[PDB]
Parts: C-alpha cells; structure tokens; sequence
C-alpha cells in the first residue's frame, strides 16, 4: 500500500485484505488502466499523509471528490492553488469570516495546514473517473471510510465531528456523543448554506469543546 501514512496503516491494514476492498482495488485499478481518476494515485490517502492518526482532533466528513481536473487531492472540501476554491468552499470562508473574527481569506482553496493540525478532511468515496461525478459510488469505498470513522470513534478521545448536510450526518450517525462531540448543520453549498450552514459558528465551537478534553485549539487562519 503506497502512499498511505504508517500510523493510518497500522491499524487499518486489517481491511485491505477483506474481500470488499480487494474488489474495490482492482475495480479501481481497471478504472485507471482505461481512464483519468482523480485524485491521481499519490494523493488517494492525502488524509494519512498530513498528520499522526492518534493526532486528529477533528472530522469533517464529506461525500464525493471533486470531479474536475487538478480539483481533487485527497482532502475534502480542498483544492490546491491555483485552482479557485469552489462554492461551498467559498461559503465555509464567509462563515469563518464572521466566526474567527479576523480571519481573512487566503486566496486559495488549500486546506493542508488545517489538515496538518488535526483536522481530518475525509470523503467517503475517494476516486472518481474523470468529469464523472459520484462515479465510483457504491464500490467499497464507503465500507473503507467507515471503518476509518469507526477507528476513530472506538479508539480516540474527545473528538469533534462536524456534519454538513444529510450524507455526513448518516455517516456519522452511530458516533459515541458521550465520548465524542457532533456538530451538525446544513451543508455549505449555495442551494443549503441559508438552511442553517452560515451562522453555525462551528469553528469556534469546535475549540471550546476541544478544550474540554485538554486539547489545543485549531488555529483556522493557518493555511
């Protein structure tokens, strides 16, 4: 398994050899022999590579990768510069606007740096043929994602969930709220973000309750 962080695979590598991700793997394998997936194979586990597995402090749970060319790199929500971050992106940047009072936008769609701290920035399906959105749904990713999500609740502490919109809050729905803390709200794509997303202050909340468990807050405006 390349380019998958050493502290995810240890104690994830017990789902590589079950028999829904080696039918995932090679369904993805022939994908690529015929296709652009995206992200490209280097940064399919993007969300291994930024920080420890026993240092997450946050979840955001997302749905598809981004379907268009040099969008997608392994973290949801994120593009790499100079692609111009998309409009849910956009809106998550007017909501810290107004939350982190301070907070500028970078002028960029990168979220590494939060990633880098903790924040972990995970779709639930993580490939997808190119321009073709949701493509590879239904494969075995989900299976995968949740057994991340599911490490994550049985094995950390105090960890803050955020759940934009109906797919992450069904993702997330059987995390242990009296060892974790869940955050749940509208999804922040134009067609919702009025439905609830702006003035959710979820940034600001989720340091309040990392304090409650010792932890250092996220610093947002790092990116």
């Amino acid at each position: 398994m390349e380019f998958f962080g050493e502290s995810w695979k240890k104690h994830l590598s017990g789902e590589f050899g079950k028999p829904y991700f080696i039918k995932l793997m090679g369904f993805v394998a022939e994908e690529r022999k015929h296709y652009t997936v995206y992200p490209p194979p280097h940064q399919v586990f993007t969300w291994t590579q930024m920080c420890d597995i026993k240092d997450v402090k946050v979840v955001i749970l997302g749905q598809d990768p981004y379907h268009g060319p040099n969008q997608a790199h392994g973290l949801c929500f994120s593009v790499q510069r100079p692609v111009p971050p998309p409009p849910s992106l956009e809106n998550i940047y007017k909501e810290l606007s107004t939350d982190i009072e301070g907070f500028v936008h970078p002028g960029h769609g990168d979220l590494s740096g939060w990633a880098k701290q903790g924040v972990l920035l995970l779709n639930a399906v993580l490939t997808v043929r190119a321009h073709q959105a949701n493509s590879h749904k239904e494969r075995g990713w989900e299976q995968f994602t949740d057994a991340v999500v599911s490490w994550l609740n049985q094995n950390s502490n105090g960890l803050v969930f955020l759940l934009w919109g109906s797919y992450a809050q069904k993702k997330g729905s059987a995390i242990d709220r009296k060892r974790h803390h869940v955050l749940q709200t509208a999804h922040p794509s134009p067609l919702s973000v009025y439905r609830g997303f702006f003035g959710c202050r979820h940034f600001s909340k989720t340091n309040e309750l990392l304090q409650k468990s010792g932890k250092k807050p996220i610093d947002w405006r790092e990116l």
